[PDB]
């Protein structure tokens, strides 16, 4: 009966916004739905030969006017090839490397994240790598409704770098792309919205066959708490 | 030749979106349409009598349990008699207690947050209280597309106590009805959605004779800069 195990019932499909950015400058935004996630691509002439729906990356010709940025965001396009995959399983979104750019990965806000120390790591090509667990997520929101705690990251940032081994991409992060499940973006509303105030609120989980729910903050906490139970938690002794 | 002045059009007429909440549960919705204005009531039987199309608050009795609540609601609906008056004319948003019940307002988000603060005043009686100016509005939605300000909002909240005046009804908040001006919802979206992507964008004013309208974010900015030339703004020191 919780409405929010929807977001793992089998064949439910997460909507995804992706919004590029070519040093620093939003240049694209579309969201996309799809069971086999989505792949950034360069180009559309090998577009959907693999499985997920390809994310065009446009040329920056069309953007900006520096002549060296421009000349590494058109060798960036062209080491993309069959691009850079993202998908969910259950509570998991895993992550591919398919092309030929070295491409590095951080969960964090929806800014632009500057370079501090690094990111979270490099996205694999040999073997899908795990990039966000819904479980700890929702653990965190529940104590973000609590006070004790802030509010979670959802937004998944990809750098992307030249096939060259020598690039070093994320210090000048001239070319990121930002991928938000929008239905965690409103789980956070949800709870920063409904827990400063006593009227019912309303959540859109922007997934497949769903509808906004009206809950109130003692339903809403209910729910998540229940959520738990619908995922895996790793214990420290097991294997 | 600029659309977006067709919202203070002669005999033009914008749509009214009512929602009403009991002890904070979502009660009951309607949208409307009346040069005149509506009016929230509590009975059926003086409707239109007087200028106003009314609304009619529903019987606690099919969504409440709370015999405490219940009580206080239907005296509530009792004391509404004439009803809370809104109306448009030109720029203003106009309200007035043409019954007996106590009622105060106040301009906020789409969810009314809990506070120590007290209402933005008390809804006269005696004659017409403006409740919202377009033109504040505007100029500050003019600021958020520049990024130099944040969204204005536009939600309207009455919180409706009984006649007995030691009642303290914005404390518990137990009878209180949102009225969004649709147009307002459409134009704030559009402020936001223009700035994902520079081509053609669809902003549904949701106003009498009148076809959805497709822009750029450049033609919508500058169709708001033109918009604040057909609105007043009291100058400093001015009469």
């Amino acid at each position: 009966e919780n409405p929010l195990k929807r977001l793992l019932v089998p064949g439910e499909e997460w909507e995804f916004e992706v919004t590029a950015f070519y040093r620093g400058r939003q240049v694209f935004q579309q969201t996309i739905s799809c069971p086999e996630g989505l792949r950034l691509v360069g180009s559309e002439v090998g577009d959907r030969t693999l499985p997920g729906w390809p994310v065009t990356l446009p040329d920056p010709g069309m953007s900006l006017t520096d002549r060296g940025v421009m000349s590494y965001v058109r060798h960036v396009l062209s080491c993309l090839g069959g691009g850079l995959a993202l998908w969910r399983a259950g509570q998991w979104l895993w992550a591919q490397r398919l092309g030929h750019c070295h491409t590095y990965w951080a969960v964090s806000e929806e800014l632009l994240p500057n370079s501090g120390h690094g990111p979270d790591g490099e996205v694999p090509k040999d073997k899908e790598g795990g990039v966000f667990d819904l479980g700890p997520f929702i653990v965190d929101l529940i104590t973000f409704t609590e006070g004790s705690g802030r509010s979670p990251r959802y937004a998944l940032w990809f750098c992307v770098g030249e096939s060259w081994p020598q690039d070093q991409p994320w210090t000048k992060r001239l070319v990121m792309v930002k991928v938000v499940p929008t239905c965690l973006r409103a789980l956070v509303e949800m709870a920063r919205v409904g827990g400063a105030s006593s009227l019912e609120n309303t959540v859109d989980l922007h997934i497949s066959n769903s509808h906004p729910l009206s809950l109130t903050s003692d339903q809403y906490k209910a729910y998540l708490q229940d959520l738990v139970e619908g995922m895996d938690f790793q214990g420290p002794g097991e294997s």
